[PDB]
């Protein structure tokens, strides 16, 4: 099982064998949340639609993409020992928030992904990552991963974009494999949790095939009533195949 | 140990032995929230008055006390194995939601409280019905369960009603016992919580036992400081108002 | 290893000995939120200021060091088994809050800690002490540690004030040490980073500041400029230091 390169919230990676039991086939794959990329990452599609809100996260993906030997170089000299400590940390944390350079950016955004508080990516209400210093003894390069993701990019396009508009990119080759902010047990809010599963009635009335994950709940078996339904045991996970 | 025919919040226990350990004797018992009615089904009183504020469980009630047979053969036609699946589920639920038949929704509430998720009696801001799919595998029809429902309910009156006008239909032969939405650890408020109190002390001095369920917090022993507590085991709490 | 008189938040000390293995020395200990007084009673500072904002505390701790004997003389009767049942434990409650005399309100007060659920110290919306009886079997009467905080208290000072107004008296023989309410899993946020903020002034000043709380990202990020030390206990607490 190829692995991500950022630490990021889902692909915490079981649930894939189960993903790709049920995930339908086809020529492209639209991931309106990509985060991390797992599934991208373990499936071969031959082609690519990624998408997600994070306007840093689908730069640094852009970069990684066109720009691999140069990036991996830049960011290897970040992850040695004179940069383990609170003194350099805050240093290159406010260094990011400053710049206006996408390139130093994600080069950066690799380091706090890495020597962070639990790997979080997270923003005050000025629009500064804010995320303090993790305390890690030996954080991991990861340079395979690195490698891996760019040559699999290669037949990818990334988008900055709301669900709404990743969703209506997809067509009669695609399939859809949404992975949302997790519901209840500004972020994402009900309305919308209720409106995506609407967008997926509507794309397999197309006969677009549409996977959705999330917590197996009273609100997520009222909103995908109309999926076939999966419960798969761990809280529990329920998936939800839009299946023409 | 004779079961309720309702899921129905606790469930699904009452403690019953403790509760019937510092139940007080009388001829008529008073529960103003009856819910699935653990206490009524598990007595012996001559006779019962029992009230709750849902209006969809109090008229089931009244069906099951007066039109038995009518009853359990028309809610036993939605046990059928044709009946499970979320097709049929999402239909019966939009029917009930629709109907202005009251014996129509009783018979519809059975199967939703049955083949409905976790056994949930959920409403949307419409007043709509709106619990989801259970997907059970064999749901299990209350045949005896009605029956004996039914047969105690001869002693028995309903009301939909909120707690202070149930309350006032005790008299010195009644005790009064008090099931209301647990305290923390429109909902059932704080200011109600602490007036269902004040109206037990108001019985008590009339001559009137009440005996009151709650989980054992700050707030609780606050609100029944002037009864006997027994702490029973997150813990619960027994206030009994003797006179 | 010396208890306190009162049962109080934090007054439970599975720490020490981590704060005296990080606590510098010096010739006076200033406590902003002293509360039961641990720290106070297991160290050997030459002078201590003690403040809290809760006035009945330190009326009490007032009471205790200037009237020893006639204070422990009066609150022993409290202590008796008549009085431990609801009837007696509500009237001495309501007499609590009828009452203007200050040595009346503290041996109620004590009455009130031990006898009370869960030890609890709490006011409602009218300021009326409000926690409800707490039965419990026998209570005990903290006779040797009432001398025994009557005789360290000679040595101390004990104002009711704000953490910022007691921080202001630490001079250059000061270490203060700061005990606030707990960060979340009432104190409010802006306060928890105000106090962060005068402890970097204080530094600046040659005076160390040693802070406790819960390990949290909110934690790390306020006591960003110190050294920081995790204690294992159970959620992690954090302490840290703010060395010249
Ligand atoms: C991490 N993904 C979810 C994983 C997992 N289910 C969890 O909740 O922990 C969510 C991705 O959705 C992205 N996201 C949040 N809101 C939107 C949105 N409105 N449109 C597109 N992507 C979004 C987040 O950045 C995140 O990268
Ligand atoms: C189920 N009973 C409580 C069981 C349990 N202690 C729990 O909190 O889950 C509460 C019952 O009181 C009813 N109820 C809620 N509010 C009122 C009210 N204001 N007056 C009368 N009954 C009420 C509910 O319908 C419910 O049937
Ligand atoms: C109990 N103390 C220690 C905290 C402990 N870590 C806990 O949260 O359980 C906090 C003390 O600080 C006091 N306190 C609350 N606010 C202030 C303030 N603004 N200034 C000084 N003391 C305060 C409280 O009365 C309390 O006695």
């Amino acid at each position: 099982k190829n692995r991500a390169f950022l630490k990021w919230a889902g692909g915490k990676y079981p649930l894939l064998d189960d993903i790709k039991r049920h995930l339908p086939k086809g020529e492209c794959l639209v991931e309106p949340f990509v985060g991390a990329g797992s599934v991208f990452l373990n499936t071969d599609f031959s082609r690519y639609i990624l998408a997600d809100i994070n306007s840093d996260l689908i730069s640094l993906y852009n970069i990684v993409k066109m720009r691999t030997d140069e990036y991996v170089q830049a960011a290897r000299e970040l992850f040695v020992p004179e940069t383990n400590c609170a003194e350099v940390y805050y240093q290159f944390r406010e260094e990011f928030n400053k710049s206006q350079d996408p390139f130093r950016r994600a080069v950066l955004f690799l380091y706090l992904n890495r020597y962070g508080y639990n790997g979080l990516c997270r923003y005050n209400l000025r629009g500064e990552f804010n995320v303090p210093f993790g305390r890690y003894k030996k954080p991991y390069f990861p340079e395979a991963e690195l490698y891996h993701f760019a040559e699999k990019a290669q037949n990818a396009f990334f988008y900055c974009e709301s669900y709404a508009d990743s969703m209506a990119r997809a067509d009669d080759a695609s399939v859809v494999y949404c992975d949302p902010p997790y519901a209840p047990l500004n972020s994402f809010t009900l309305e919308q949790q209720a409106h995506l599963a609407e967008i997926a009635e509507g794309l397999v009335e197309r006969h677009i095939p549409v996977l959705i994950s999330n917590h197996d709940t009273m609100l997520t078996r009222e909103w995908y009533q109309r999926a076939k339904l999966h419960v798969v045991k761990v809280v529990d996970e329920l998936l939800a195949l839009y299946k023409p």
